[PDB]
């Protein structure tokens, strides 16, 4: 079945749109904004609008390549590549553009059957205010028409979607030919003209002061309209009309007749003036206002005129509006909607040049096809008749009014049925077919909200403005989810880059603000709010909570971009867990253990505090709870921030091994375990309370983390007590030099060793490492002084075990904290007694000692 | 030491305020405001800004309770309070203002000297553009002279502040006393006023057309001025001098003239109209320009008027710039700046009604004191001359200049110092005092750079942009922590909800916004970048890498904010831990089970995978690490987003007690145990198998977690395949309801499941239960169909399980997924192998079972 509607690019992306982007604005507006914009700005209009548009096109063909793409319209694509968040986004703010688009469509045919086809028709009789309430009144009439006729038989509108096409297509076909031809034989449209005031020809029939009539010079209306006599008896003209002259002028002067020269210049001119041709002769009287002088129908601008111009480039997500029944949609889809981008854009720099080139420079700025004896200004240009352009542009736009009347309802539909958002949930009641009853009725209201502002100059900036946050989400969402590495973004295509989206972004965000500041931060502000409840209620969907599992849901997803990364990093910096002792009373044994971890991070970074249970976990879950909040009321007390993990564990070694290797969720891994020294070893006659400490060991070392044993830390000061004056003796002994060096720092930073110095005590070859020293002390910019010492089985660890406390205590005895490299535990467990003799009698006469060892790739 | 500087609030933050707030704006600019706004607008304005101070004092008084008050200025409590980045964006912030506020100072400072003390001596002589000139230069020597004096010796500016509020207060002073005493005798300064335009008096001397001298009327020097000849001889004179009348006005009426109601209303007159005193009589011809008229000297509006008064009412941050010298900060801050806005805002709100009610209309809009012979337009209004308030002004504004010369550096070297921000490192350098000597020359340069702009209305929107944002951060840093919930975030104050600071923001948001809408976003997005880079800067210093320590710090960060509240949630959703068995290949002996666990969270939520390796510790290292590879390829094959987490135990089953309670950081906890069922118990020898299973019942049991023991698991459908339609057939068995009924609906949400229907065959009093059944899926707005079945030692329970047995295949033979309630182990450890054979047997004849028991508080 799927097979029969695959459709190679063109025939599935680059007809519908193509057909989406050719609207009213091309044929009613063009005109009127090259002639009163000039050549050059328009080509400026034309080209960033354009630009916006492409860069938008790459980012959304990035977004298509991305991942396997949904079989529904463009809205599942850009969700389920973006997140629902700002698949909701994107999907009520283009579904309101669509809207009004129906509603700026239905005002353009109306305009074009009143202004054009019929002017004899209209609710209002003969100014300007009239024609707003005609509008009104004719554009609800055909508003109730769509909607019925949308109501009952889109298959009728799917059937003559083509028939639309067709004519927009003639319609383009038709003002090349009539361009062309325009060269050796263009056609007689004449305009009177009176000096430099361009007079209106609705009325008038001979641009001559005296029509003669059965050989008698009576006056010609024109007098009539300038002077009331009507017969020319003693007329009393007025001033300008008796000093200027009325002349013909040729309104649509050759392609090779020159006149691009003249209107490559901007005319802005406010509401009201009359329109002048600054090229014949005129006098300089003036007081002489009448009617039939044509006027400045809007007091122009620049950016105004921008917001005029945009909705005709817009519709390039109707390029994958037909995803389902594709073949190879990542490549269709990209190249399709590129191509048919570049089309339409040729297709509007080739007519701004053309119009430029062709009509004279004052039927531009003519807004209602007045002076031309009221016929479309571009329909003058044509090979068979103005009157082709002026029913195929009828009927293409009452045709893109249905089309945007089926399209809008739907993706309201599609958008409540996703629950995204709860209260829209009304709107997903669908109709026997699936057609969406009640959200239609909610379209249709928006669209007549639009059409009580009867004026598609009006109603196009808001439309421009939805669009155009639309397409900020759409690149903002891309360049974000490339810069942080988002999980699931691999946009495989050959000329994405992040830097184009931003580009994007940034040239359109632009757009948004000069067209408007304010809508532009009501669209902001609106959008801000739609995304914030949207990730709210997933929350609460997901997690059961709303603000708690906002929080759990921003944890797990930073977690998770944390997984998929390089593991090592660029600085080492010791992540610690505490290792906690718990007596036979259920009591921290050392909480200076805690108050030296919290000195140690200085309150930041990540330490997880583990503690081992001894008994059985069948019965002691209670104990376990109340253990747990003594230990976190002892951690508040400490000022020590983090986390803490309780085992109850059938053997303290086997808990203390289980919690090493287990602690932390993948990715907020510790890395250095901080243990306490175990105190009186000897005296106890148990032997467990030693080996115990050496099991740590070995496993510290195996699972390759750093290790911080703290020895006689009942005398380390508390957080609130202060040094006045001291010295962090630093041993580095032969090698792992990295941590040691690392470590006093990190203890300086804090204020209680804020106010102590830091000595060195290296232990020809020491002076080899006085240079090196000397380097990384320069380095770090830190007030430290390097002193190097030269220095050069049991029996002899021993005699010289007793030279290192001879030394160490000659120039450290009155340290305030001495570290010390550690020595490695023996490979065979029965020298365990001889290996902590040996630390012993290494650590003997010190009152506070840090023993370290590194046993890792510490840098 | 320190309680002899202990100030009352008084002495200690009123008069920093006072002294601070009180700018030259005030005199040169207020009358100016007022004329050219009339009294209600001013009132407005005075109003609208006044306001914004107050919601910020509000919102620093809730940062200044908040916890202990550092030693240094208001930077160090913000950043103690806000973190580093909102410190930092409010540091340069509020440097740029200070900055720019000296310029502003100095142009003020030489704008009165030039204009009203010596007008003869200027660089450029005599028109505008040379103001500008001798501004520039003039700004410059006093920029040198003022660097120059801070450098060397602020003890003496420290000496005088006292002298510059003296000077402040007597000036206002003597404006109040000027204004009483101009209700019975107000002063005689009169204006030569030509019909209804003012004339300046700068030259003339009579407001005569003919001054008689000697006994003869020779023509008056103002003939001079508007007629050529000087002599009266045949004089040809203008057409509005012979028309209208040139008289003496009084400039200054009673406070009881009642001119109020005259200047009630707005002028706005853009640049150089003549100004119009609407009350006299004036004739109606036109065309004599003459440069004696007084002329608007800028293109006034409403938008500018409230930027050029908006540095009047800024410094409100200098009450706490002494606030190490203070007894009860937290007490003593609020109430002094508070108390100190009040004032002032009375002193701005009672002289604009003053002068409104006080001088004439013309005189206001006069913004260099012409027409009243040249003297300060204020001036006029004091008791003893307006010299008085000429000189006050200009020691006032002298000294101000200097006050923030000295504090704009050093508030540049404490955010150096403080090493947020990496390049400013420079800046840190000091004097052997602790001045800031490397800074100074930026402050001098950026002060530079402003005084190029020579013009007070000019500097005046840019100081109030940077103040604003300022005041914009200090307002959403408190907002956001609030509604967050961040922690340590304890606003001990009184009055400060955060809908207070949240006004605050968005009024003066709005009024950012209102100046420029370009130089807002400017300054948002330097704001923007500097606090992300100080964001990143953070990170890389603390976690050692620039986006991996970003997203690790965000997790942190997450999770601590998670620890602090309720351990409930209003609704339960099962979070899984799957329990993998590694066999003797240390292969997944059952991937079914991350299949199924996939099918079961839809890859949302948290899934941890644990596992067991038997074996020790010590020489398992590699083999945890190519396992833990081995699961990790798994979980992505099978589509699981998740953490895997290895325990190397010695005991399969203390293993899988230790993973059970110690996974997961703390506040990311899992609630349910996911395991296989063992499959083929009884054929294995080995008892260890069948009482492993148990021991796993009896550990989750009691932790108080959900069990899901899934049964024949190598038949559960794999990802790909699906099912075109079958039943999961629900029995709600006894008690435990919420999470069974719970649980079909989450697997229907997946794919998989999506096309099947579910049956719930609940086991008189039953139909008690089927209205209670009915009631939750009426409620739950899903598909299901209720069936109630009426429902009635070891020979007993297997004689009525196999009853269970009959029931549950008569119902759901041919069933796709049966779940079933589960009984609970024994509570001796004898009776196992009878409580698995009833498990057995109640299962028996099932395809696919999923066994579940409850053990906790579902809702
Ligand atoms: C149509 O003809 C009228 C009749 O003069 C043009 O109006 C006048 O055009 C001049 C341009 O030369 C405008 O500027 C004037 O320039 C002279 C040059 O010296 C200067 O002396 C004047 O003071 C003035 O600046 C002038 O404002 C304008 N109006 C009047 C009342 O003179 C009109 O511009 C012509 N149409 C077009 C499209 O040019
Ligand atoms: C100072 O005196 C001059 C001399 O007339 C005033 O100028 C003129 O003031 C009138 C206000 O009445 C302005 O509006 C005119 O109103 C009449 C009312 O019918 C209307 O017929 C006119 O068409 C016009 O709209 C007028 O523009 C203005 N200028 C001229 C050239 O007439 C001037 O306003 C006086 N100063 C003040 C502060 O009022
Ligand atoms: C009107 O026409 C006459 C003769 O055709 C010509 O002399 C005159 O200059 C024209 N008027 C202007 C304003 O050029
Ligand atoms: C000028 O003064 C004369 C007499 O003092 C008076 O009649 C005339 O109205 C005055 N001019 C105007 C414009 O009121």
């Amino acid at each position: 079945p799927t097979k029969t509607p695959q459709m190679g690019t063109f025939m599935g992306v680059y007809l519908p749109c193509l057909q989406n982007i050719f609207g009213v604005i091309l044929f009613l507006r063009l005109t009127w904004v090259v002639g009163t914009a000039g050549v050059l700005q328009a080509f400026a209009i034309v080209l960033i609008c354009c630009c916006c548009t492409m860069l938008t096109a790459i980012s959304m063909s990035a977004i298509a390549t991305n991942g396997v793409v949904p079989a529904g319209g463009s809205y599942f694509m850009i969700s389920r590549a973006l997140g629902p968040e700002f698949g909701g986004a994107v999907g009520l703010c283009f579904y309101l553009g669509t809207t009004f688009a129906a509603a700026m469509y239905i005002l353009g045919a109306i305009e074009i059957f009143l202004v054009y086809i019929v002017p004899r028709a209209a609710i209002f009789h003969s100014e300007s205010a009239a024609m707003l309430n005609n509008m009104r009144v004719y554009g609800t009439a055909f508003l109730v028409l769509m909607v019925l006729v949308v109501f009952i038989g889109v298959r009728y509108v799917n059937k003559f979607a083509s028939l639309f096409l067709a004519c927009v297509i003639v319609s383009i076909l038709a003002i090349y030919a009539g361009a062309i031809k325009s060269s050796f034989a263009p056609p007689h449209f004449p305009v009177c003209m009176l000096g430099n005031r361009t007079l209106s020809s609705r009325h008038i029939d001979v641009c001559s002061k005296t029509k003669e009539i059965n050989n008698m010079t009576v006056p010609s209306k024109l007098w009539g309209f300038f002077c009331n006599s009507s017969q020319f008896f003693n007329a009393t003209c007025d001033e300008y009309f008796v000093h200027n002259n009325v002349t013909s002028i040729q309104g649509i002067p050759g392609l090779a007749s020159g006149i691009i020269t003249e209107n490559l210049w901007s005319n802005y001119l406010p509401k009201g003036e009359i329109i002048e041709k600054p090229s014949a002769k005129s006098s300089d009287v003036l007081g002489s206002l009448n009617h039939e002088y044509v006027l400045v129908d809007i007091t122009t601008s620049f950016t105004l005129l921008v917001g005029i111009f945009f909705p005709s480039v817009t519709g390039i997500m109707a390029g994958s509006n037909r995803s389902g029944d594709l073949k190879d949609a990542q490549k269709s889809i990209p190249i399709g909607t590129i191509l048919a981008i570049l089309t339409t854009s040729f297709v509007y720099l080739s007519n701004v040049v053309l119009f430029g080139a062709c009509i004279e420079g004052v039927v531009l700025r003519d807004k209602f096809g007045d002076a031309v004896k009221g016929n479309l200004v571009v329909g003058t240009l044509s090979w068979p008749s103005p009157w082709v352009i002026v029913i195929g542009s009828f009927f293409s736009t009452c045709g893109a009014g249905l089309q945007s009347l089926t399209g809008a309802p739907r993706l309201l539909q599609a958008i409540a049925k996703d629950n995204i958002i709860p209260f829209l949930r009304v709107f997903g009641h669908s109709k026997a077919n699936g057609e969406p009853t009640w959200a239609l009725l909610l379209t249709a209201a928006i669209a007549e909200l639009g059409i009580l502002i009867a004026s598609l100059d009006l109603v196009a900036p808001i439309l421009s403005m939805f669009f155009l946050m639309c397409y900020l989400f759409v690149n903002l969402a891309c360049a974000l989810q490339t810069l942080l590495r988002t999980p699931n973004w691999r946009p495989r295509f050959r000329y994405y880059h992040w830097a184009l989206s931003f580009m994007g972004m940034s040239i359109c965000l632009a757009l948004m603000f000069i067209s408007s500041w304010y809508y532009a931060i009501v669209a902001m502000v609106i959008a801000g709010m739609i995304y914030k409840y949207i990730e709210y209620q997933g929350a609460e969907k997901e997690w059961g909570d709303g603000i708690r599992g906002l929080s759990l849901s921003a944890a797990r997803f930073a977690l998770l971009r944390l997984e998929e990364g390089p593991p090592h990093t660029k600085n080492w910096r010791p992540q610690l867990l505490v290792l906690l002792k718990l007596d036979e009373d259920l009591h921290v044994k050392h909480p200076r253990l805690l108050t030296f971890a919290s000195q140690l991070k200085a309150g930041k970074g990540l330490t997880i505090v583990g503690s081992v249970i001894v008994g059985n976990f069948l019965e002691n879950y209670g104990e376990a709870l109340a253990a747990e909040q003594t230990i976190k009321h002892l951690m508040e007390a400490e000022k020590v921030k983090g986390f803490c993990q309780l085992v109850v564990a059938a053997k303290l070694r086997e808990g203390i091994s289980h919690l090493i290797q287990s602690c932390g969720l993948g990715g907020m891994k510790h890395n250095t375990v901080v243990m306490g020294w175990p105190n009186g070893w000897r005296q106890s006659e148990d032997a467990r309370a030693w080996k115990t400490f050496i099991g740590t060991v070995r496993v510290t070392t195996a699972a390759h983390l750093a290790l911080l044993v703290a020895k006689n830390i009942s005398f380390f000061p508390s957080n609130v007590e202060q040094f006045s004056e001291g010295n962090i003796d630093v041993w580095w002994i032969v090698h792992d030099g990295g941590m040691l060096m690392l470590l006093p720092f990190l203890l300086k930073q804090h204020k209680v060793w804020r106010k102590c110095s830091i000595r060195i005590f290296t232990v020809d070859n020491s002076i080899q490492m006085k240079k090196d020293l000397a380097t990384f002390l320069y380095h770090l910019r830190i007030e430290a002084e390097v002193e190097v010492v030269e220095m050069h089985s049991n029996v002899r660890r021993m005699h010289t075990a007793v030279k290192l406390n001879e030394v160490i205590v000659n120039k450290s005895h009155e340290a305030k904290l001495v570290l010390l490299n550690m020595p490695g535990p023996p490979r065979n467990p029965e020298g365990d007694e001889n290996y902590m003799e040996f630390l012993e009698v290494l650590t003997e006469g010190l009152e506070r000692v840090l023993l370290v060892r590194g046993g890792g790739s510490e840098v």
